[PDB]
């Protein structure tokens, strides 16, 4: 079956944030307002029988000290006072500050996210699900001691972990506007977990990873994971054909050569035209194809088992009109069954932020990249090599 995580509590913790405030709420109630929950197996969120096996399962990537100040951080915000000197200089320490404050339910927050994505890879180990979707997940700057690019705890590395852990290889994708540098750091030494991350990079944007770093050099892993760290860095302003013909060939090669037992999908939406970000053009748009589901109907069509995760997305309606399509689209693709989704939003309780039109397309009109290819073709040579893969170099070379 497609699972998707979801829950009341888990609902009420993913619209705590100040930052993302009720993006959660409109993404899985459009969902539902388009009858696609009766297609979809509920996954509940994972909760633990102790304190200490929470912190057996966090810790499994974050520091000790990290989760413990993430803690009492929330608990500082659940009084009036505020912090001494002495715990401000603590939260710096971990950059739980500026981008990544605290607010009263931070750790219930990020927690909650870790408990829907080790629920989904769950589900996935013990064959119950075929894919799962977690749009409360996604969060993947967060780092071993470091809170950045309001994630605070990996729950996709901690997804990763427990996949790899179930010769299992898992391949993460991800799709977001931005370098996903806290799961290609987390991985940096693995051959197991082979990452690949497309993104915009230019100078002084977020987080500054994941481009050129004498010829300036891409590093790509280190000691055993040597070439298994995998980027593709995009000039501002690409639309979905051109983005789609860059990272297609690309996803085909990395399935032929890597074989995944699970692949991992990061798919922040702020890539579309109309984030505010304003930096790619990508749309939602299913006839110009949505670069985001040309990419995960390539994915799906592998018949690999799958997580697919949120992440980015700052125009809350424009976020779930695209991840209600790639919801359709998961369950046409694994189960075989069409899935009708009229033009126009149906009503259900937050029709009024699809205004003016409440149309499910966004409202928007519509060499480099071969060196790029040439560059990552022979990198993924350089792993195949490295770790022993066989497979035929010129129906790869083909591909492109
Ligand atoms: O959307 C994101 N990444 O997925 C993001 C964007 N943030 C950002 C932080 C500082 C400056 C500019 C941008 N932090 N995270
Ligand atoms: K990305
Ligand atoms: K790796
Ligand atoms: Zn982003």
């Amino acid at each position: 079956s497609v699972g998707i995580v979801y829950g009341d509590q888990y609902r009420q913790l993913c619209c705590s944030s100040p930052k993302f405030g009720d993006r959660y709420a409109l993404v899985m109630d459009l969902i539902n307002a388009y009858k696609l929950i009766p297609e979809l197996s509920r996954v509940p969120p994972l909760q633990w029988d102790s304190p200490s096996r929470m912190y057996e399962a966090v810790t499994a990537f974050h520091s000790t000290e990290y989760v413990d100040a993430l803690k009492k951080l929330q608990m500082l915000h659940c009084e009036e006072k505020e912090l001494t000197a002495d715990d401000e200089l603590l939260m710096d320490s971990f950059s739980l500050n500026y981008d990544c404050p605290g607010f009263p339910s931070v750790f219930d927050y990020s927690l909650a996210a870790v408990q829907g994505s080790l629920a989904a890879a769950s589900a996935l180990i013990c064959r119950h699900c075929e894919v799962v979707i977690n749009w409360g997940g996604g969060w993947h700057h967060a780092k071993r001691s470091e809170a950045s690019g309001f994630c605070y705890l990996n729950d996709i590395v901690l997804a990763i972990h427990r996949l790899v852990s179930s010769q299992t290889r898992v391949l993460y994708v991800d799709l977001d506007l931005h370098h996903g540098d806290g799961v290609e750091e987390a991985f940096w030494y693995s051959p197991r977990v082979v990452t690949f991350s497309v993104h915009h990079a230019s100078p002084g944007f977020f987080p500054g990873t994941g481009t050129w770093n004498k010829l300036p050099i891409f590093l790509n892993g280190a000691g055993r994971g040597r070439f298994s760290a995998f980027n593709l860095p995009l000039e501002e302003g690409i639309n979905d054909l051109d983005w789609s013909n860059a990272i297609g060939p690309i996803l085909d090669s990395l399935n032929i050569v890597i074989q995944p037992s699970y692949v991992v999908v990061q798919c922040g939406a702020d890539c579309l035209a109309t984030d505010p970000h304003r930096i790619f053009r990508l749309t939602n748009f299913y006839p110009s194809l949505s670069g985001y589901l040309y990419a995960i109907k390539k994915i799906l069509s592998w018949k690999v088992p799958t997580l697919i995760l949120g992440g980015g997305g700052y125009n809350f309606p424009d976020t779930a009109r695209l991840w209600t399509r790639v919801t359709a689209l998961t369950i046409e693709e694994v189960k075989g069954k069409k899935m009708t989704i009229s033009p126009e939003i149906p009503e259900h309780s937050y029709f009024s932020r699809y205004g003016p039109d409440f149309e499910l397309d966004i409202d928007y009109f519509p060499d480099s990249i071969q060196k790029h290819h040439r560059r990552i073709l022979e990198q993924l040579r350089n792993y195949a090599d490295l770790n022993k893969l066989i497979y035929d170099y010129d129906q790869v070379y083909q591909l492109y």
